[PDB]
């Protein structure tokens, strides 16, 4: 998108500061461990779009007069932005390993290049470190420093919430337990609050906008807005053709609250449950195929072509109501670069 | 202790309330998850000594006219002492994942328990959020709360450097990396900080002693008790007799980097190094006693003898020099309390 692919180059490049800063001796004791945290952020910091951390900065030009837009402030920006994808790297370093998954981005996951291992444990906890030792180097002096120390933290508690909510709602397979009421939720405090509210609140707080009922605004639309995008997200990973997309999707095998899951069983004929419980997990694909088939069946894309037109409408909606006192073009501008 | 044997009761009580506080429905989404946090900390928190938990109450006694103790101050002292035992869960849950332990306490690893696994490690991660809702709801209109975030934060990020200097240093079988400038390295990021500075400062900082100068000097005399301790500790490992100690030690067999042997290493002719390559790691306890039988043959117990003599002196001198303005007794409480 213009306004992320014109600010995204700088943030980049800025990449390479974080990391001096980070691992810069009048220890030399620590040499060592303190190597192994820049082999640690090197890997993992490094290879995903970058939208959430892109979030921030973007907001920030859009929130900020001109005038107060030096080369301080940005740097800031870049950082509280680079907080952010340290954060989404501390997550899915630990989620690889629960998932007991293999690759990250077409890459061997972390703690399972050889010699890592369950260490990775200990450098996913690193990884979150690294946001609070940014914040006090680069912001301490600063009015919004506080808001943000406890707007990563809440961040944290809420995702690591929802992981539990999706650890027990998924062990053993059992589809009694994926309600819509429970997919909601799940998506709501393990993906939107981190991915959407974040990266804007950061902004807002950096920008001066410290107002409870002003961020309460903000987040009724970042949130509904995560749940859109979760919901393509699950509907791409069967039905997105995959040289569109990125990903293989595997939900049928792994066993995932889908969002397709959800409604198919809201939908399924007693008899159809029985096929559902029948093929829902195999690793064998004439199994992962009478899935497909049966939401096909279930005329399931016009169940979610439905939903977009819909949510579509209530979005936008929304953003007209609670967007100001902040411009619909932050909203907006994410949306366009989210889908 | 008389002065922790005082506080105990009413400080063991308060976790009622902690777990009530952590748990307590305006969102009945989320209730699940809830009630698992509830099972992580009952099983985690619970069953250790507390010496680190009491030191921040005892300290605040200590540090405080008497006249600024009401029911409220001891709540939040009670509260900071219960957030450095949640500190320590965090960490030993994840140890223990990663050391691939089996007990803890005599008590099967939360890991290990049927139907937990890695699930633990999202586990680990609620116990160190819930510190900083803990400070949150008891102590955000505080003017030390910004001191304790921060102070929390440092302390997890010193901890989880030391945990990563342990790592490098103990993967494979190799001393020459088992140095004493590295064992002393390791002692004091890994455990001296977060155990003997970080429960004193959290009552410095609650008790308005805020300064720099006056940390600097806590810090000085904490961190050498510290590394005595762990020194003890690696000590009475082997040597202690074990139903005074509680632990049966097994530094030898888990090739831990204990002083013992970084003694050992600087002792040995090239004829001991090849006994010490020849014995360290292994299961069978013909080989276990025989590194207990070369230790002793270098008349490391005289050594250790030493070692507490030279310590006791350098330790009290430094109490002497460096505890005013604060009490002796905070210092000397601890050490009384940690032997
Ligand atoms: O296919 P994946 O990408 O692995 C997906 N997971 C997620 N997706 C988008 N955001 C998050 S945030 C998240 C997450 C958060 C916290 C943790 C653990 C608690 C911690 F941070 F340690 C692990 C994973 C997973 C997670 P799935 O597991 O639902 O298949
Ligand atoms: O490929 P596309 O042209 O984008 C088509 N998409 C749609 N088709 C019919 N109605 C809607 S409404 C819609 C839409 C809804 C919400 C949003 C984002 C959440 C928001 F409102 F911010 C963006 C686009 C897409 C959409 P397909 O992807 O289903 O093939
Ligand atoms: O024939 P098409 O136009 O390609 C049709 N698609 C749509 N139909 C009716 N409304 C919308 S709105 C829409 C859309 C809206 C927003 C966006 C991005 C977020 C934004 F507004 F910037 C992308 C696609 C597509 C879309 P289909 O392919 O589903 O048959
Ligand atoms: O015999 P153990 O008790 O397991 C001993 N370990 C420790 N001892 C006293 N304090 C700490 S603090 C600590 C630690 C800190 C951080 C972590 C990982 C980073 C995290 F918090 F996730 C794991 C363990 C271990 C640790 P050992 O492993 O040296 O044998
Ligand atoms: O059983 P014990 O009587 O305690 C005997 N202990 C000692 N023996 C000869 N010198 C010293 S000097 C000493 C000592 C040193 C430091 C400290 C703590 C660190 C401090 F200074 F705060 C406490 C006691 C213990 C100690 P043992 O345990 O070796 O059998
Ligand atoms: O014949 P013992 O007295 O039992 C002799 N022990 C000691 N010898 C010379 N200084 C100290 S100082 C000391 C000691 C000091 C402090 C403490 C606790 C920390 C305190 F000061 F409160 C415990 C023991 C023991 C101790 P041993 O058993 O090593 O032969």
């Amino acid at each position: 998108s213009d306004v992320y692919a014109q600010e995204k180059q700088d943030f980049v490049q800025h990449f390479s500061q974080i990391v001096r800063v980070l691992t810069e001796m009048g220890h030399p004791e620590i040499g060592d461990a303190i190597a192994r945290l820049k082999e640690v952020l090197e890997y993992n910091a490094i290879g995903g779009k970058y939208n959430r951390g892109l979030t921030v900065v973007v907001a920030f030009r859009e929130l900020v007069e001109p005038r107060k837009q030096d080369a301080d402030s940005l740097q800031r920006a870049w950082t509280v932005g680079w907080c952010v994808e340290l954060l989404q790297a501390f997550f899915l370093v630990a989620d690889d390993i629960m998932d007991s998954s293999l690759t990250r981005r077409g890459q061997i996951c972390w703690y399972q290049k050889p010699g890592v291992g369950l260490d990775a444990i200990n450098d996913a906890n690193l990884l979150e470190a690294c946001i609070y030792r940014l914040l006090k180097l680069y912001c301490r002096e600063q009015p919004y420093y506080l808001n943000l120390i406890e707007l990563f933290l809440q961040s944290s508690y809420q995702t690591e919430i929802g992981q539990t909510l999706d650890l027990l709602t998924a062990p053993n397979v059992d589809l009694v337990r994926f309600t819509e009421k429970r997919y909601k939720s799940i998506v709501k405090y393990k993906t939107a609050f981190y991915s959407f509210y974040l990266p804007i609140a950061a902004a807002m707080y950096m920008a001066g906008i410290d107002g409870e009922k002003e961020h309460a605004n903000a987040k009724k639309i970042l949130l509904e807005m995560g749940e859109f995008f979760q919901i393509q997200d699950d509907y791409l990973d069967l039905f997105g053709d995959p040289s569109v997309t990125g990903k293989i999707g595997t939900d049928i095998q792994d066993n995932k609250c889908s969002w397709l899951v959800v409604q198919c069983l809201q939908r399924a004929t007693p008899e159809q449950y029985q096929i559902l419980k029948e093929n829902y997990g195999q690793k064998e694909a004439e199994k992962v195929a009478r899935v497909k088939a049966l939401y096909e069946e279930l005329d399931l894309p016009a169940v979610f072509l439905q939903y977009e037109e819909d949510s579509y409408s209530h979005i936008m909606a929304l953003i007209e109501q609670y967007a100001a006192p902040l411009p619909p073009a932050v909203f907006l501008g994410l949306a366009r670069k989210i889908y």
